């Protein structure tokens, strides 16, 4: 009832989910009947930079590279439900595939919003069912000329305004380090499949930290550029014309080396030739190569969202490794920071109070995953306001995103987005005043509970922040959750005491042997100076 | 009701009065003290040539510098394009450093290029007697490429305006003829340059403000992609506008000028002062390159009818073209009443002009501003009761009227995602056809003093490249003739409105006035829409190379 249209699509949907899997595994079943010699394990376990070698060497057929890691994928797969849809036409793509590209015959995965021609790209929404795309955006593009094979797209919670990652037409994806953990989101059907080693190299997007959630959570590494870095061109989205606070693209993979592999081959005149409007800025190989000493700012917390036990343990043993490596390590802490998520972030990504984002819902399921947020959005602007006065004196932080939620006029919007031109060129001021060349911070980990990310909003203080600002930055695995940071986080407050410092404490319960993260920021354009400072951090983390 | 704006005026006129006096007497001494000096010799050198000679020491800085003051004095007599003299320069110049790319190089600013102690006014009350307390950051940059600022020019009460009088200040007039406007809102600039004051300098553009006052005056200007070059730290009139992008760029008597200017700007310098600025260097070999392009072009855009000299203009650059190799593919943007009057006008009106008009509080309206501000002014209901009056008869202006009606923010984000569509529809085209780049006719010859204000039309032209945000330059490439200038009289418009009646009779008696055309690239292909100006200089103008 008033569901009809949205049951339908769902149908259809889990059945083109299945009939793809089914695909795929027929595909794979005959290649191995042909190929039981091939060695399998070996050829899997092969960093992305060796794969590639190989097979532009000729060591390794695409074909042997292509149906091994289609077998993986689908057997990942079965414990994470991290593939939507498999993208048929790839095994054509791959006989074809341009000899001298930079990644020539590497299985891509892609997070459901790269639109590829004659598939969906639903969001999990039933208004994008039923619709295949009518080309490949152009990140698609670039990937075949450069010989990449795309695929599988991979799941997103609904809308992908979220860092959980279920929706009512695929379900929900699941950690594939422990079942009843989030893999993070919105790209986190992408981090399952990359964390449990069904793929070499992924794309995903990034508003809120929505790269970086599911890497850390999945421990591998992933990259959100500067907003204009890499093209958006033909990308399916969900809201349209909010500018104040950009998406960014990038790359998940399982090493830094990886990331860098596909800005390079992404940042070429193919890209730039089909999306006139991405600076043609080239991968600065000897930015990214560089060896120097750095000055690196560092906070051990935000004072935003108090950091797990294991995240501060994280940051602080990677800070020291950094200074016994020579590094010169700089207390440092952009100024501002509740203003950067509650006005500008907040404000920025609702100016509407919702209403263009709310248009994807109508008539359909709002899944568990997001909470109340369609609920609260929902929501007359007066009594936004009403119930933002009443939270105020009990629960300041609750009180002000609701406040700045609420829709406002285009003269508003203008001042709104002078702010967030002002706060950036303020933090940029304050890190030149510290002569900083990066900046290292904690990430949001271990991972949380299935459906909980929805019920704690706060949380995305530590990446949300770098998308108000627009700098680049990632993340790199640097440790795992220990008895004693598990036990330790059982005295967790949060600096707030509302329902997301509460809520926290309860979804990180169980975490022992769970990744965490640690992120790396560089200035607006520093894309390669950035994945330097990852690398560092790798070498040093991960010997 | 306004001690506040007349004490502002002659506190301004005052300021104005004894920077001239100030330079007059730098300019008497330095004479005396060299009675030998070719001047005219010195101030008629191509700027590369004049870079040269003073990366050589053949000519010293002193010389350069003191040479250009006077001839700025001098030319600013007739024009009123000088509003202050940028005291501290004379220091500058003993501090240039020796190897920047414009050493020794006098520089005019556009007077919203802060410069610290300084006012920059925009000819408004509100903002005299402000000083600012930095430079900002292209000033930063051409001061550590060893050029020297060393005025601030005139523009229009506001900048926003193709004319160039403000209420502070007064009117600036075109060097080739004092009924005539210099163009604007860069117009000091255009009238300096166009009268052999200044060698090099910067002006900023949203619907055309680099291209009109390069055109009016007869030199070279580039208005860029909006983000090549960094706009930190310029004084401005409406913050936080992001739908049609404002652009800086170089203004100067040759393209080879532009190169050069760009060339300096886009250095580490400016990366790491404004990091916000993609670091794209200037391509070198792109600028240079002789290959035959593919080159699109329009005689109209059948939204302001061309001048017969605009039309001569385009045709004969186009002929040329032909000749010299090159490809020449008529193409057309889609959809241009629509990117004008919805994209372009919404963009830049979309809070109905409120944030616009708190400039104006308790200051005098220029006249050269028209009846735009009192428009402005009325309530949305009645634009919107004006504009359903106006369709029938005149549907251009009932449009404008009603697109500058304020709106919610889920309006303006419907109209960014338009804007952004639109830019990639163009895109579409462009790459469907293979165009290298464009050539368009630009608005010209001179419209008469207080005209542009009345004729809001004819920005058609130039801010279409605002809208999509792509490079755009201007090339003088004849002068109106008495043939050109008698067809005036045949002139109607495509529309017949008021505008198109304004703009027949302010074009008439231009016999003998500069004459441009419009060179259009794609996003950030600057150093090619260079390329194209440098092509379309030689095969017009080839003494200027
Ligand atoms: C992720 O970056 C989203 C991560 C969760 C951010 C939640 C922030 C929040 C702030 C204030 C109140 C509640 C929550 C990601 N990937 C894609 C997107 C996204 C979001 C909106 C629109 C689009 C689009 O049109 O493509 N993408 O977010
Ligand atoms: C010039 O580009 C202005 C050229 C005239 C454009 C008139 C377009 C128009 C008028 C009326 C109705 C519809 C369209 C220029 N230089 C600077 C600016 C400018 C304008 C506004 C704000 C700012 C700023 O804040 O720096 N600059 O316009
Ligand atoms: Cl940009
Ligand atoms: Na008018």
């Amino acid at each position: 009832t008033g569901r009809q249209k949205a049951r339908g699509a769902a149908t259809r949907a889990r059945q083109k989910q299945r009939a793809s899997l089914e695909t795929m595994d027929k595909a794979v079943q005959r290649f191995r009947l042909q190929n039981p010699d091939l060695d399998s394990e070996a050829l899997l376990t092969l960093p992305l930079l060796q794969l590639v070698q190989k097979l532009q060497s000729g060591e390794l057929s695409p074909e042997a590279v292509f149906f091994t890691y289609l077998g993986k994928a689908w057997e990942v797969n079965k414990g994470t439900n991290c593939v939507t849809s498999y993208l048929t036409d790839c095994e054509t793509q791959l006989s074809q595939a341009p000899r001298q590209g930079l990644l020539y015959g590497v299985p891509v995965s892609l997070k459901e919003c790269f639109s590829y021609k004659g598939h969906d790209s639903t969001l999990g929404l039933s208004l994008n069912e039923g619709m295949p795309s009518e080309s490949d955006c152009v990140v698609v593009q670039v990937l075949k000329l450069q010989g990449a094979v795309p695929f599988v797209h991979t799941n997103v919670p609904q809308s992908m305004f979220s860092y959980d990652c279920s929706n009512p037409l695929f379900g929900q994806t699941m950690n594939p380090w422990k079942s009843s953990k989030s893999p993070g989101g919105s790209s986190g059907g992408e981090g399952a499949l990359i964390g449990s080693g069904g793929s070499p190299l992924g794309l995903g997007t990034d508003i809120g930290g929505s790269i970086r959630f599911p890497s850390a959570f999945c421990g591998i590494c992933g990259l959100k550029p500067t907003g204009n870095r890499l093209s958006k061109s033909g990308l399916k989205g969900c809201v349209y014309g909010q500018t104040a606070v950009q998406l960014s693209l990038g790359p998940m993979a399982r090493d830094v080396e990886s990331l860098a592999l596909c800005l390079k081959a992404l940042l070429c005149e193919h890209l730039f030739t089909l999306d006139p409007t991405v600076p043609p800025l080239p991968f600065r190989e000897e930015v990214y190569r560089s060896s120097r000493p750095l000055r690196v700012g560092y906070y051990e917390t935000d004072n935003y969202t108090m950091p797990s036990p294991a995240m501060r343990r994280a940051l602080i043993e990677t800070k020291q490794r950094l200074e016994a490596a020579g590094h010169t390590l700089i207390p440092f802490l952009p100024n501002n920071i509740p203003y950067a998520l509650e006005v500008l972030s907040t404000g920025g990504l609702f100016s509407d109070g919702g209403r263009s984002f709310l248009q994807n819902f109508k008539g359909d399921f709002v899944d568990p995953c997001l909470g109340d947020l369609i609920l609260i959005l929902r929501l007359p602007s007066w009594f936004k306001r009403l119930l933002s006065l009443l939270l105020k004196p009990l629960f300041p932080r609750l009180a002000a995103f609701l406040n700045n939620m609420r829709p406002r006029s285009a003269e508003k919007l203008w001042k709104l987005q002078h702010e967030i031109e002002m706060y950036r060129q303020s933090v940029i001021a304050q890190w030149k005043a510290m002569n900083l060349d990066v900046l290292l911070t904690p990430m949001l980990g271990p991972a949380l509970d299935l459906n909980t990310p929805g019920r704690a909003t706060g949380a995305v203080s530590y990446t949300m922040l770098y998308n108000c600002l627009d700098f680049p930055a990632g993340v790199v695995p640097v440790t795992t959750v220990t008895a004693e940071d598990d036990a330790q986080m059982e005295l967790y407050k949060g600096y707030f005491g509302d329902i997301w410092d509460i809520i926290l404490k309860k979804a990180m319960k169980n975490s022992v042997g769970l990744p965490v993260a640690v992120q790396c920021v560089a200035l607006p354009w520093q894309e390669e100076l950035c994945l330097r400072f990852m690398r560092e951090v790798e070498q040093l983390m991960t010997p």
